[PDB]
């Protein structure tokens, strides 16, 4: 019913690395031109955009606004942001299916989009500090890193799924490694030329293009993992090698129906069978896979053996185990370019990112069925089914 | 197909006045309990909450999951906020819509909550000031009252649309006052006591109930309206008096499907029969209601004549006033208990807000059918058309 | 040899009362501008302007310069600031003292002024804050109040005096009652007429003459005083009653040689004839005086009971008993005006403020030899023995 | 009558360089330490520590006693800083010397220190921004180098001399090249040995031994003079590269009279034969130190031509060509081993940093008689006349 016509992403950059200065929204301009234009399709023909973003504060009025008009999107397009934390790439796409599976719609530019390192440092100062120090708060660690209920970072959510498992530290490293081998792996095989579109990052002593993923490190071993000590919980399992990064990206997708995608000669990169969001205790957030994937395998009809192709979000090498564990499906055919901890995480554009590398394996080794998932922090899972045309 | 089975809102507070400390997910939490209870339905048998936020800076990772859970919705739900702008409220309510249309949900809380008040300062302060002044921006300025494209308040958006429609200074205070005084007659008649739910201000030294809304003046004089200076342009025509506030608030709709609102005894407040959302120029942002409700009435099959009863979101006196003389409908049903300039205007809550007192007005006269609408700001404007049982 | 030939000083505001507003130098000029007046002395004979300041972040270079200009004293003169906290504004007299006794200036303006009602936040940004919280710190607790070493409040410092000395509740509440109490009928009866130069606050709607000391509470209760909860220690015995508080203000001597005011038929208000400080354990800086007015008046040739009249600042009034009791001076000729609990304690300024009360009572009820001397954060004190011509 | 026993002084570092992160009390108690060490005198016999600070602000209570403390110096000493911008470390010597010579001390360390680097942003926020942007302001900008009159850069100041003397652009250049060529030589040399105590920077992955000015440029040409811009006026003739810079550091001196030394077995750097400090117009601050040494070699009963070594510190090339133009001293005698274009200018620090340079040369070449003169902002001199024995 309803297909991906077309994809694409920026190369995701790292903490105040090639995009430490570029604003969310010049990101989703550019992955919103690239997905009209792999489509064929002309920007006067979008009827809407919908951008999954986390951390806005400080760039002003609607940034998925100012993301579709700087893409070309005329002014009588409508635009709009969403928040289901890292979720939230993936659902604008879902989201975007709604409009047009209830006929509100015929073309939709969906995806997400976040600038984590232009989250700015905030404080409230409406009442006046009459005497004493304040706070000025970290808005990426409060509005996008800590649970809002047991007020810790995610880091030690990843703590509870761990010990909850049992999975020590050493299968957290070894997986770590794994994600950073294949990453590299299909970085030097060019396996993310397809999906990237390159960002030309506006300078002033000199333009520079970034067409590649700087967070991917080159040659990890198991020795460099091992050393790192517990990031959250001192005499804990998980560090800053086996968990996800802080990143800047973004990513979006073009919807339409299969019909409107026949007419035009596209062929599309494939088609949304079912979808599903689920929740789960805070506490042990990183389990939200399990049950939103199984409820979107309920919906497509599907057993979890008939899926050729996964793409599970790698928040902590604890909940990814965690995951693959519970569900059972064959992890060869899992992450099979890297991962979140290798690629890093744009918590916005984390959905929308996943979709893309998850599409573009699937056209390029003829995979039929495919699935993508995330963890969402505040405990829920969010999945969608894709079936290739 | 989809009813709104039970509404309510907090009443609309002053800028740092009665909820001048009292976090956005609290007011939201009060409102999802009390759709709950109004209904008849469980926290438990809630599926997902959608609730529209301009400015959740500094309040922590996803304040729609922080207002569910506190609501005593389960874990096992689900929980997200969404921008776009002044029409985040009522869009909410569309977007619960098409989840339990499209089969993925069987009950919604939707909705808007906005703590103005509580909008922290910020400030990007990664890269280091290595020398100089810097600027503390402030977060509901810059992300909820200026635009993104031509850098000015909305006010002057406002002087575009009076100019272009050559709506003079007298014109618009008449319609400023004439809010007030319809507000003042409907709260001192008890109009507002079934949509308005009391919210507890928990205090230190004594909590505080506030169920009126206090930023509506008693005893509006024409005379007070034409000695304010201009807000935004020094030689221009809109003031502070016509304008809307800066407000604090929450608003939500409890939604499912016409069969099972009937299977649970529910009389519901009223039934969606359509909506729409269209974008205009930026320059003329006030002008959205106008193609948005064209739109939304033509999915509907109705005439703009067929309404008995609308609800025109008052941004401003100019805007509010183009809007009404391009549509044509007939005054005395617009905005019947008042309006934005006298209530307030909670941005993301805003469009929750009209939609309650367009539903419970709509029951207590006896109305069929009815309208919503807010203009957006960037350029845009959503509409929902609504059909008592 | 050396005499202050006239003084001056503004009452003392309360934190954010009077002077909320007023920046330093202004008051500091308005005193200058008066030891000119009451001297018969031009400002362009002012060869020098001394002034202790503590808290002058964001004033601009040089407040001293500041207030010396705007007093209309002459570019060809110089002037500067020096911090010795507490003492800051007594040492500069000292420090003016020497100016003319080793031939390098004929006539100084010696003295302080502080508002720590305009001492700013502050926070070290240039580095830059790549991720996480921090603090903007209250320049006035932090560079005023703090102790460098031991890192806590000068409270503290006093409860370590407070259990050292064995001085209970009850001692230190009467003796703030007994300050408050002087301090009110001193007042009442126009003895800080004299002392005090009203100040213009200068305003918008409407300027404000500045003449009574405001933070002197009037018909202090001991119940009042035994109610209050510790401010520093929660199971300890200083208080917001026993303690100063923070004010703004500023006070001023004209000095100049004995020969030279007899040459201008000035009849001074003394002769300066000792001056000391002299070092104590910061834990117990409360001490200050104790060695401090006794290497003074072994400078001066005088014994202890020799003195007429005593100003010892009460900065705490577990320290005050003890320089009382340590030094044994009879307590019905000290602070016969009542003391800095009562009048406030403007930190660089707190040291002329007190000479000023000295001289003028001196002048009033014919006292031959006078002593005044302040306890210093960080473990000092200072002492300057008078003696009338 | 009272002379300098010894000297010393930190390498000066650059903006955010070697000390970036190093409290300027860390500064000045290496300072204390080294010249008790150099002179064979115990930090028991300190007396008083004097330090010029100009920018103390985020530092604690009273930098200097934090300095003495670290030191060594014991609690029964005192302590204290003292501000006149530029001229606050000579200031400071001299004083100190007042100390001595007026029988209230026998042994003073003296001088000054600071960390620009250090310097913190400020705002005033206890009245609270009710609404709207506000400025944090750099301390370091508005405290030190702005004038509180008419409201420009001291380099504004350094255009209205460059003006009124007439200096061309390729005048200043020259002259900023010679500053820098001379003081490289004498760093390669080791001219800068003697008067340099190594400065431990205390790291966490390492220490740092910083013995070496890094603000000295090496092999500078007058072709990268010629191509900078205008710092200040944009159509002007004063530059970066003619102007000093932002500077870290400290230095000191420790004064005792000549007897004290005799009996010590001291043969000191230096006799103090007189000081002056003397006004003229802020917007020609630059001339501070035409009439302050001419002051100064008054009470000497020195002629200008009997001078063998001169340091008149380089604020501003037009200032310093001003000074030499003006006075007529040969300019070869004139900071023979470079100035504070090349070297830096540590505000507060400065004047003792001229001084420990001009000591080390004069014992060095043995010359006879010498002078250190700093121009101050807010349109003040200072100068110290040195005679060896
Ligand atoms: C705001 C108000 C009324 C002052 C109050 O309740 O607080 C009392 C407070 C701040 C705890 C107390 O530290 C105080 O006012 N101190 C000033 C005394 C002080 O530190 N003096 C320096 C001389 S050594
Ligand atoms: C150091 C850096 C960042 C390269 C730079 O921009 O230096 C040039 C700068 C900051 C514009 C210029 O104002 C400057 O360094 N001035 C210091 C000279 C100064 O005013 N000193 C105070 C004595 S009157």
């Amino acid at each position: 019913s309803i297909v991906i016509a077309s994809a694409a992403r920026t190369a995701v950059g790292s903490f105040n690395g090639a995009f430490a200065n570029t604003p969310a929204h010049e990101l989703g301009a550019t992955v919103i031109s690239a997905v009209l234009e792999r489509a064929g399709v002309a920007a006067g023909e979008v009827n809407e955009v919908i951008l999954g973003q986390v951390l806005p504060a400080g760039e002003g009025q609607n940034p998925a606004r100012q993301a579709a008009m700087k893409a070309g999107v005329p002014q009588e397009a409508t635009a709009w942001g969403m928040n289901q934390l890292c979720g939230s790439g993936l659902r604008a796409v879902a989201l975007g299916m709604q409009q047009i599976a209830t006929g509100d719609a015929s073309i939709i530019v969906a995806g997400g989009m976040e600038s984590m390192s232009m989250a700015p440092h905030c404080a409230h100062l409406r009442g006046g500090v009459k005497m004493g120090d304040f706070k000025m708060i970290d808005t990426m660690i409060k509005d996008g890193l800590t649970d809002a209920f047991y007020g810790y970072h995610m880091g030690t959510t990843a703590e509870n799924v761990a010990k909850q498992w049992q999975l020590s530290r050493d299968e957290q490293d070894a997986f770590a490694v794994a994600s950073q081998n294949k990453a590299e792996a299909a970085q030097k095989d060019g396996r993310f030329k397809d999906e990237i579109v390159p960002f030309i990052v506006k300078g002033r002593k000199g333009d520079i293009t970034v067409d590649a993923d700087e967070y991917i490190r080159h040659g990890a071993t198991l020795d460099s993992m091992a050393k790192l000590r517990p990031a959250f919980d001192k005499e804990g399992t998980v560090t800053a090698g086996n968990a996800s990064g802080l990143n800047d990206g973004a990513a979006a997708a073009l919807l339409m129906s299969e019909a409107e995608a026949s007419r035009r000669g596209i062929q599309p990169l494939g088609r949304i069978v079912s979808w599903a969001t689920v929740g789960v205790d805070p506490k042990v957030m990183g389990t939200g896979p399990i049950p939103a994937s199984r409820k979107a395998l309920e919906r497509a009809g599907w057993k979890i053996g008939d899926l050729d192709l996964v793409e599970a979000n790698e928040a902590f090498a604890a909940q990814a185990c965690a995951v693959n564990k519970d569900l059972g499906w064959d992890p060869s055919i899992v992450n099979v370019n890297g991962g979140a901890i290798a690629i890093g995480h744009p918590i916005g554009a984390s959905g929308a990112r996943i979709l893309n590398t998850l599409l573009f394996e699937m056209k390029r080794r003829g995979a039929r069925k495919g699935l993508a998932t995330l963890c969402i922090g505040g405990g829920m899972g969010v999945a969608m089914c894709i079936e290739s045309l």
